């Protein structure tokens, strides 16, 4: 099958298994796992980092055959066009391409708290910035049964990782929106993912490596 | 006419700034201007932030009459959708969206340099790395003309941006390049774009914002 290199965690690869999984694909995965303190070790991934044959080396990566594919996001549309999750129309085209955006800065805005390394201090104030934030996503979504409108595409995957996160950290974080709540709960609904997540294959923490402040184990 | 609105710097946005003029859009921008420190204030951004009818209010944005869009590469594949300059095969399209993110990736690494207060101390490190980006980017485009392949597309916009930007960080980096010096000199030698590079309309320079390290001002 195809092989999904990462890291040992969660970090940004959620959305990529939990596709995998819905789409039915085979695959198989290689989780590279870094050394502990104090060095954190990460040779076996840089042993063979420049061996793969990837264009610019990273994790995540993909092999599909003799497709090498590297950066989530591409990795993610690449499945996406292989499965027919793209979105049909320009609306649900504009739509999945600033979901997909969206994405990762609130991602980035997270992962940043996380290795800061005064954590505690500048956090009530993170938190206080989530209630807005969560507040964009329900009033884009609407009346919606997924982000792009009437179609599961990926960027569903992308949407219910950043929310389940988000809400791992808060959780309070969605009680004032209940159409959140909704999607997440029609999400974990789809076909494969309910067996997905009770599965051996399933990871849902740490979402962060040891070295973070937060989401580490 | 279509608005454009981010800063008044170069910042992310020089890409759709190009796309727009290639593609002969019809067009007006807003660059909100920040104020100067101690303070940067932000206000003229701020005074607009929320009456935009923005999905998720942010810089760039791009309101084309009723649509209105945020996510800049979100921007670069609506406008890139409008006047096909997309990738046109699964090849091609794997490229495009490869180096739609790496692009953001070394991106951000810059700014993160150039927003470190210890932007000497740290320099001297990430002058290193630079020559081991271009080579990848070098490799990558190989000898097609176009960054996906026989054509432009969204992607070399992206691309010029950022391998420019690294260019003026340190000037002899393409040095070793010759495949990069000449796909800029096309790119830059794309009647309109010739043609924009001389406008009233240019601004190559500051790059990043008043609180940054480098090219602030
Ligand atoms: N833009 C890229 C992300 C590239 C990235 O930084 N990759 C990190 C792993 S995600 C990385 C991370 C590591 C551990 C735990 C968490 C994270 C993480 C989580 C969320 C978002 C981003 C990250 C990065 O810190 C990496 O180690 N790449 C290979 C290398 O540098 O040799 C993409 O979309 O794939
Ligand atoms: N992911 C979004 C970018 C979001 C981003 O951070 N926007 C910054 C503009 S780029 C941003 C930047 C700001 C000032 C000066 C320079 C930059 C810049 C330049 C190049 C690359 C990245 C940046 C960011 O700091 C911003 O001020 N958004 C509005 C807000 O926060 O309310 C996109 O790709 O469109």
């Amino acid at each position: 099958p195809m092989i999904l290199g990462y890291w040992n965690v969660r970090g940004l690869t959620h959305p990529i298994r939990l596709l995998l999984e819905y789409t039915d694909s085979s695959y198989e995965e290689k989780r590279y796992a870094m050394g502990d303190a104090p060095d954190y070790d990460r040779s076996q991934w840089l042993n063979e980092k420049f061996k793969l044959g990837l264009d610019f080396p990273n994790l995540p990566y993909l092999i599909d055959g003799s497709r090498k594919i590297t950066q989530s996001n591409a990795i993610m549309r690449y499945l996406a066009r292989k499965h027919h999750l793209c979105g049909e129309t320009e609306e649900e085209r504009i739509r999945a391409d600033i979901v997909e955006n969206q994405v990762m800065d609130n991602r980035m805005q997270l992962i940043m708290l996380c290795y800061n390394p005064d954590f505690e201090k500048q956090k009530p104030e993170f938190l206080k910035t989530i209630p807005e934030k969560m507040k964009l996503y329900s009033e884009f979504l609407g009346k919606r049964p997924w982000f792009a409108g009437d179609k599961v595409t990926y960027v569903d995957f992308l949407a219910y990782d950043i929310l389940d996160q988000y809400h791992i950290f808060e959780p309070k974080c969605l009680d004032a929106f209940p159409n959140l709540k909704d999607f997440l709960a029609r999400f974990e609904g789809l076909k494969k993912i309910s067996a997905y997540m009770k599965s051996s294959r399933y990871l849902s923490t740490p979402i962060f490596s040891k070295l973070a402040q937060w989401s580490n184990k």
